[PDB]
């Protein structure tokens, strides 16, 4: 029939895997014949998958260190890239609690269904897509890439290995640049600065991470495969199958049928360790935001992986100045960042900015109306100096893209938008 | 025997409400309470949260001096809203385009996205009011008397035909919308009311748009708000000169699509309004500016004819306020509107321009000291909470605690609960 | 503010538990104060819910026995209707395979966004009702009960006792009128007639059960909630905690850390045993379509539980004329509803049906095009005496409903629909 | 930094435009520069529809004609398929009966939500996908392309030019090979075989079928672009502006301020004509099955464009047997063939299928219970020696695809899903 959309042959896969230095330092159980055979007879490109996924990697290795915010919407994304970031993060805390296709409100419990954090994607890149498209008719150069890469959270998978790998697949057909999976029981998932936490053995985490790199495999593109450790405040455990788990386990039980385990930062680094050979960044949750434990987790992990990137958690989760000092806070990152932490988000960014400003307007609103609207507003054009744009939102949404689109269609149309509009003669 | 759950009225008893109650004192129906039991097959579904919004609506519109809200897009952007004290909610369909609809796009505000992505919108801001409701009782939080604060949202010009307009309002119902508005303009070449390129449709068209939106209320037993809107201050083409009401302001030139032009202005605003007024519960005029002369002469000549005819007011970001008021005029400015008559006041792009503002803000600072300008924000927030804000504490805030109820209700033994061993618990 | 949704005391609850004979048999471990703890300030009156759980209540008690058809589809649940059929049954299986969210086709492991089956029970409420509808105008009094309740899977819950709460909430609010759980560990999720199920603790699934009782208490609707057990053949069990569960431990373990179990009658029986006051019906998978082995079920079961009712999966994972013969298939139903099995269901009838019969039409389509469509609308013509109505298929989808809607809003109308049209023309 | 999804310059697609036979005969009102101009610095791309196009364009002209029958699910597709057919048709039709993203039932009128097709296409797309990967694995080589192309409904555009774009945008996205788009308005939009219809004028059409054109031009794929013309039934038209509609305008009018028009084949022909420069195939509506006015029309249209290819409607909603004999229903298609028809589908096809064989067998199962279906089964077991496999519902939806997945991740697992499943055991 047709030629589009042909699989390689194992043996160019092979090749890739043997001479790619993406793939250097990266473990795979299975072989390049097993990924060609779940491929049909026909592979979907998946554009915005592959370029993030290579911007991401060049960028872990070009910058001093990747930072990122996280984003619930797509005008989110656009003011971050606006803004001079270059990736972007998305957190399924932020999707349980604003924006998952049940349209319910959830605490971070794995409550929402399945295929939510990939909409979100899908939507990031639809937003990033857009302001790109108005930056071209424009001419408008001060970004240079507008398709910042997006690291995606496939928490615990939702189940099992098959659940995991449908996930990536959904991340990946959005345009996902990176996913990360973290060592919990699914079930009883939780935020990583919540309590009740229960990890699963070792390798069952082992086979999360193969199931993500035969996902991104089978759809052929590098995705960037985090994996997040829980083990530093969790106390619970499914099973003491796994050797490598035992030495922490403490023989107490649970009426549920979970064995307590001895947690801290000497089961994250064992952890860490087994889960590096799988795993392109690795992560480790901790309980306050300390330099020193960051330094220990690093130096233990790089003695044996010298090479290996780590990521870590600027969570708003922790009390910032209850415990640093201003000096502190200011070196934070750029300390991280020379022990090896190479991706560094404020997962919950977002959310925060978004309840606080809508909070602080509506308060003013109720008491004094237009005036408490008017200050936004000037604060609106006082950033423009910054670079903002969006006070003239009709343009920022693609009024004019979408009247160029019109015009080339029929350039004597008489019902284009932003001739004759407000913003064309209130806003300079 | 059969479940009498759900039984349809009888037309008479539909009659009776029509002719006694005075929520319908005002209202033109030009058919029959036989019409609607007959397309009420025989279960008529009760739709909880529509009732109750349209009620307390109703009530509000009378009670207080005037009934303000700004755009919400998000279901946290609402909670917020209400936390800080307002009483009514916005749904803007431009933000729905621009941030929030089921395509996954960023749009201009021409009725390109799907048309059930505002019911979505209100069924998420209805979850998540009901989530902060849920939240409040059982932290014996009684600082907001009314959490389910009525939603008003934007039918646009209904999608099409009349039935696209039946369907939308049933759907904004099912969804627990209180109130829509629904404008005089051609669907397929619909504009932001300070857009550019309107085109009207003729008088007796909308008439039948307000009438399949009463309709669809009727069939689904709720006293829904209905808001007529006209676009007539700017517009200038017109699809037809059918109407004997529109001709007056025809000038005979017709454009190559055949569109007719029209003569602009408030006339007939005026005119169109006074037709509106017997099938409209509020009436609403865009204007090119905001002008409180302006605002007068339309709402004395309204009820002139239509004396309890109540008015509603689009507080546009659009305008650029200080380009055309001074201080003193826009502090006064919804407050001396309320006097007219201008008993529903909103913000349409409050919460794009919240959301936006504040996330370039962040990033921005962020791409700059990192941590330095998150802890701004959050020290904002913690200072914020002797006013009343809550979601500083964000693990609470999307209803932890109210998941750790009922997961001790299943299981009071459950060793897996979240707030106990959260760092919320211990660092907030 | 107003009183529309205004929650019952728990006085009220309780007296409705302690005197209504639906409860009868109902154990709640937990208490009616604790459902209205959960319930806010307004409680969502859920009408299909409650109508359609009365009436599949009703039935079960007053006909011979209740049985249905797996749909998957709304018009195949209006056809099971107009047939004569007074249940739906929504198969997870179908739903998986050929409905739902993520757009892909999956075997039956819960691999499927978890509010697809919920958007599938609104889909046929809202199919039913427009035949309800469309009746309704026809004069069609020939169907009773357009509004059949609909028992929808729930699978083993998608996660902890939180994901089922959420799901039973789901399925409620789209009109469910009951739903069946099942004793899996979600992650590993099978169809009963597939191999490598895994067991959880009879106390966990009790724990479901619960989970399921409470989100419909505080829903305020009377939902049937049905136990599956997959005992029969499942060899594995995720732990030996339960002591009702350890005589069947073998001591064995596989590399997972699953628990080597006996499979069989036994273990089914007592599960049944300790779901009962759990469970308004109880049903075992098995492998075989067997009488006996489901009067050997039955008649322990009732031992213990006099008025229990049981269901049955009358399968087409089965090779019916494989096992029985042409007299037992005929008596098979009668049989076992004379055993107790007062709810019987073929689980995958659609997707059989739905794959036959375009496999017939396209292939002979393929061989003598339009011959092969022909024969299919003659037997539809032919079929009208026993009550098809859809060879016309304009007034089937609600072309004449929408007609009366538009005359409704505008009896002058020139642009209807049926008049005019070829069904008005050609199908006399 | 990445050089992935680089777009083309405006040279080189015009050297497609100027070089590719593919282009040879269609016009362009827009430049190549025009193309560029709105393709941002990123071209995603679209592996099914460049493929399904490509494939769809080679069969036209290799084939004596192409035939499809209307699928509605995605496994109405994979037996279309499987039973041989070499292209699927994806009816509006049917999306608003029985799949659209309102959940409702629904008349053909543009009622339901404009991605509900898109969706559909690429769950279709799906569906063939696990078809292809199933084959893969089980050796299977009896269907040589599983990804047959998809021709796809466009409707009226739901709206203007730009909602034109964005729903041919959208089906690209989902993998469209072809669409169509009718000469209605789309506020008034009806089946082509409903009364009621409203066509808008000639250049109007042109624009929408230009519009299509850019957004495939614009996604970068050849999408095969089908102009549909009403004007055989309809008698209204909004506007007599186009010189070449107004031949047929009578002067009469009706109270919405259309035009009353005189329908036939004569207008038909006009609009072909007019459409030709800017369809890769042009469809007339008509009211019968009529061999003789399908060549008149074909004869009228290749008089001027020789090349035309042509594109037939075998409408469900003709009454075949009331007007032909048996043997001109068996050479129909045949004989539409050498007139130039090479694309010709039965639009309803499954709406048929899945009703009837649903009322067939719920009637039977009304009556007889498990008899009625074993015949089913019995009959699907008859017809494996045809080529059917779904009696083998576990692999036919993927179960041993899966079970490939979990072996590849964890060749130890425990918990595949075929083995030991009733499948293997009762249906070798
Ligand atoms: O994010 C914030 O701190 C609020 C920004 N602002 O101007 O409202
Ligand atoms: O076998 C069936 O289900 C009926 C076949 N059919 O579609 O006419
Ligand atoms: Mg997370
Ligand atoms: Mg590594
Ligand atoms: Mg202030
Ligand atoms: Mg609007
Ligand atoms: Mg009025
Ligand atoms: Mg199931
Ligand atoms: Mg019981
Ligand atoms: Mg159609
Ligand atoms: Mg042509």
């Amino acid at each position: 029939m047709s030629v589009v959309g042909t699989p390689k042959s194992a043996e160019q896969i092979q090749q890739e895997w043997d001479t790619n230095p993406r793939w250097k330092d990266v473990t795979r159980t299975y072989s390049a014949e097993d990924v060609v055979a779940l491929q049909g007879s026909v592979v979907e490109e998946h554009t915005l998958a592959r370029r993030g996924a290579e911007v991401l990697w060049e960028q872990l290795h070009d910058l001093e260190w990747v930072n990122a915010l996280g984003a619930l919407t797509g005008n989110m994304a656009v003011q971050q890239v606006r803004a001079g970031l270059k990736a972007i993060y998305l957190s399924g805390w932020q999707v349980a609690g604003d924006a998952n296709l049940s349209g319910h409100t959830y605490p971070d419990q794995s409550l929402y269904p399945a295929n939510s954090v990939p909409q979100v994607v899908r939507r990031i890149n639809n937003a990033l897509q857009r302001a790109d498209q108005i930056a071209k008719i424009e001419g408008d150069t001060s970004v240079e890439n507008w398709l910042a890469p997006i690291v995606a959270d496939g928490e615990a998978g939702f189940g099992g290995a098959l659940n995991v790998y449908e996930l990536q697949k959904a991340l990946i057909a959005a345009g996902v640049a990176g996913s990360h999976w973290e060592d919990q029981l699914a079930s009883e998932k939780k935020c990583g600065h919540l309590g009740g936490k229960v990890l699963i053995p070792t390798q069952q985490h082992i086979r999360t991470l193969t199931s993500a790199r035969l996902a991104a495999d089978v759809a052929d593109v590098p995705t960037v495969v985090i994996a997040r450790t829980d083990a530093e405040a969790a106390t619970l455990i499914t099973s003491d199958v796994d050797e490598r788990d035992q030495p922490f386990i403490t023989g107490e039980r649970t009426r549920e049928g979970f064995y307590r385990t001895k947690n801290g930062i000497e089961p994250c680094i064992a952890r860490a360790k087994a889960y590096a050979p799988f795993a392109d960044l690795i992560w480790m949750e901790t309980g306050t935001p300390d330099l020193e434990a960051a330094r220990q987790f690093s130096e233990a992990v790089k003695a044996e992986y010298p090479d290996q990137m780590l990521a870590y958690n600027c969570s708003p989760s922790f009390n910032w100045k209850k415990h640093l000092d201003d000096a502190t806070i200011a070196k934070f990152q750029k300390e991280l960042a020379a022990m090896g932490f190479k991706f560094q988000f404020i997962t919950l960014a977002g959310f925060h900015a978004l309840n606080y400003s809508m909070f602080d307007l509506a308060y003013g609103y109720a008491q004094n109306q237009m005036s408490a609207y008017v200050e936004l507003q000037e604060r609106e054009f006082a950033a423009e100096e910054r670079g903002y744009t969006a006070t003239k939102h009709q343009r920022e949404v693609g009024a004019g893209y979408f009247d160029r689109i019109a015009t080339t269609v029929d350039p004597n149309s008489s019902t284009t938008a932003l001739t004759g509009s407000t913003e064309e003669g209130q806003f300079h």
